[PDB]
C-alpha cells in the first residue's frame, strides 16, 4: 500500500525556486508511489487578518502555481481547506484530547505574541486534525513545524491509547537541490525573507531574476576561480548548485565548463537557465490562473476526494467518542 | 417575522420538574411565537471526560425527553449538535476573531475544548440568525462574548450577524431556599409515581399549630414550595389553592401535591418510552432536525466565509 503523504501549503501565492527544486519538483515526480494530498490551508491563513480580495485571489494563485508545477489533480488530492468541513470537525473533537499547556507553550504561539486572538493559540490542533483526517504517514515538514508535527504524534497516541488504533502515527519525511540566498549565501533562500534581493519566486518577471543574480554574491579570489567550496566560497558554489540543479549538469561538469572564466559567466548562465525554467512554468500559470471554470472543477474534485477519504476517519472518531451516528 | 430563539441542551436525560415547570414547558407553548432551535450540544459535552456509552444513550435520552414535553420538530429544529457541521466550521472562523484574554479571563475558566468551549457556544448562536438566548445566570458571560463576537466581526466585514439578547419557582423537597436542580431533594421526569410520593412526603413543612397551608416565603418555606409545585402543574393561583386548603393539614397538601406531580408525569412518561425504544422514530427526527438546521446555518456560514475572502466551495 503506497504511503500517505500531507503537505499544508499557505494561500500565499508565492513559491521560491528554492521551495521548487527542493522539495516541490522532486515530489512531482513522486505522484505515481504515494498517495500525494495537498490542502491549500486557508482556515489557516485567517489566524492573522487577511484583506479578503487578497487571501481569495492568493488561494487560486496557490493552485495554478502547484498545478503549474506539476501536481497531477487525477493521480493527487489537492483541495482548499474550507471546502472540506472534516477540517474543523476534527480540529474540536482533538481540542478536548490537546492539554491546554501544549498549546500554551508552543514557539509559535510565543513568537507571534493581548492582541493575540485564539485562533493563533488553537492552530496547532487544527493541523493535527489536517494529518490524522487521511490516514497520514508522512507529512513533510520544516524546522519550524517541528514542534507541531510531534503534538498531532502526541494527540494521535494519546487517542489511541483510550478508544483503539483509529490514528496512523505521522512521521516526519524530507527527501533534492541545494538554493542559498543570493546576497547571503550561507543562509537558505527563504520564502519569507525581508530583503526580497535574496529570493527568485516562481512567478517573478524573467527582467528582475536576470538583475537579481547579476547581484548574486560572490568572493573576491584574485584571479576569480569558479569551484565548488562551500566554506571558502560559498556565493559560487550556490550559484554552482542552482545552475546545476535547473540543467542537470554535474558540478564537476560545469567547473571544467568555467575553467579560466570570470563569476559573470556563471551569473549570465545561471541566469538564462534559471529564467528559463520560469518560463516554462509561467506559460502553464497563466493557462491554468485564467480559466476559473478549470480551477473550480479541479478545486470541487479535490474536496469530493478529499471528503470521502476523511469522513471515514471522522465517522470513526466520533463512533469511539461516543457520539450518536448521523443518520 | 418570529424571533429566532437557540437553547443548547446538554446530553444528560435526567431533568427535574424545576426544569420543566420552569423553562421547558413555557418554551413548548412558545413554539408558534418564536422559531425556536434546540441543539443537543455533544460537542460541548467531550469538554469533560465521558464514557462513550453513556454520552450516545444520553444524547438519546434528551432527544426523546424533549419530544416527550412537546417539542415538536415540524414546528421547531431539534437535532444533534454534530450532525451540523456548520457549528464546529464557524467555531474554528470566530476563534480567528476572540481574544486569547477574552477567554482567559472567563470566569468559569485543563484541555483546550474546556478553554475554547465559549467559541463554539458563540457558533452555535450566531449560525442561526439568533435573536434570543434564554441562559442560566453561569452563562451569562459567554452570551456577553457571543455579542462582543458578533459586533466585533460585524464592525469589519459588515452585518452579517444578528446579536443576540437574553431571552414557576420549584425548591429543593428538603432545603426550600436553594433551587431544585442528593436526588432526594429533586423530582425527575422519568419518576414512578411510587418514588414521587415518598420523596414529596418527606418534603419539609413548618410546625405552625395548628399547621395552616398558606403561602409564605419567609416563614413557610417547605409549604409555599409545595403550594407553588401545585399551583405549577394544575393551573390554579395560589390564592385559589390557600382557599382550596383551608382546614386542612400538610398531609392532605403532601397528597394533592403527590397525585398532582404524579399525573402530569405519566402523560410524560408514556410518550418518552414510546419514543425513547423507537429507534427508527428516533433516527427520522434526528436526519430531518440535521438537515434543516444544516440549511439555515449554511446561509450564514456561507456569508462569513464570502466576507473573510474565501473561495466558495464550488
Ligand atoms: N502550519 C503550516 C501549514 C500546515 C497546515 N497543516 C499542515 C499539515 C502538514 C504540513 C503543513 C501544514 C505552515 O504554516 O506552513
Ligand atoms: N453550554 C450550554 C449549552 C449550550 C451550547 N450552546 C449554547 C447556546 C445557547 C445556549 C446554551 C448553549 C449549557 O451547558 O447549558
Ligand atoms: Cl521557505
Ligand atoms: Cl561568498
Ligand atoms: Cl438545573
Amino acid at each position: 500500500t503506497k504511503p500517505i503523504v500531507f503537505s499544508g501549503a499557505q494561500p500565499s501565492g508565492e513559491l521560491t525556486i528554492g521551495n521548487y527544486m527542493g522539495a516541490l519538483r522532486q515530489w512531482v515526480n513522486m505522484q505515481d508511489d504515494y498517495h500525494c494530498i495537498y490542502c491549500i490551508v486557508d482556515q489557516h491563513a485567517i489566524t492573522v487578518r487577511q484583506d479578503p480580495q487578497n487571501l481569495r485571489k492568493a488561494t487560486l494563485d496557490t493552485l495554478a502555481l502547484y498545478l503549474a508545477c506539476g501536481i497531477d489533480p487525477q493521480k493527487s488530492t489537492i483541495f482548499v481547506q474550507s471546502h472540506v468541513p472534516e477540517h474543523a470537525q476534527l480540529g474540536w473533537a482533538l481540542n478536548c484530547y490537546t492539554y491546554f499547556g501544549e498549546l500554551s507553550r508552543m514557539t509559535q504561539f510565543k513568537d507571534k505574541s493581548e492582541n493575540i486572538n485564539a485562533g493563533l493559540f488553537d492552530y496547532p490542533v487544527l493541523m493535527a486534525a489536517d494529518i490524522l483526517l487521511y490516514q497520514t504517514n508522512q507529512v513533510p515538514v520544516g524546522e519550524d513545524q517541528k514542534q507541531h508535527l510531534e503534538l498531532s504524534r502526541d494527540v494521535a497516541q494519546r487517542f489511541n491509547a483510550i478508544y483503539g488504533d483509529i490514528f496512523k502515527v505521522p512521521e516526519p519525511f524530507i527527501p533534492g537541490a541545494r538554493v542559498m540566498s543570493l546576497l547571503e549565501p550561507t543562509k537558505k533562500m527563504s520564502k519569507s525573507d525581508d530583503n526580497r534581493n535574496n529570493v527568485i519566486g516562481l512567478l517573478e518577471d524573467p527582467k528582475s531574476v536576470v538583475k537579481k543574480i547579476k547581484r548574486a554574491v560572490t568572493d573576491s579570489d584574485e584571479p576569480p576561480v569558479v569551484r565548488y567550496d562551500v566554506q571558502n566560497k560559498a556565493g559560487v558554489s550556490n550559484l554552482l548548485d542552482i545552475l546545476s540543479a535547473v540543467t542537470g549538469q554535474s558540478i564537476p561538469e560545469l567547473e571544467q565548463h568555467f575553467e579560466g572564466k570570470m563569476y559573470g559567466h556563471l551569473k549570465g548562465e545561471v541566469a538564462e537557465a534559471v529564467s528559463g525554467m520560469l518560463t516554462e512554468l509561467q506559460e502553464r500559470y497563466h493557462r491554468f490562473r485564467n480559466d476559473e471554470a478549470f480551477l473550480n472543477q479541479v478545486m470541487k474534485e479535490g474536496a469530493e476526494k478529499a471528503s470521502a477519504h476523511a469522513s471515514k476517519t471522522l465517522k470513526a472518531v466520533y463512533e469511539a467518542i461516543g457520539f450518536v451516528a448521523k443518520p
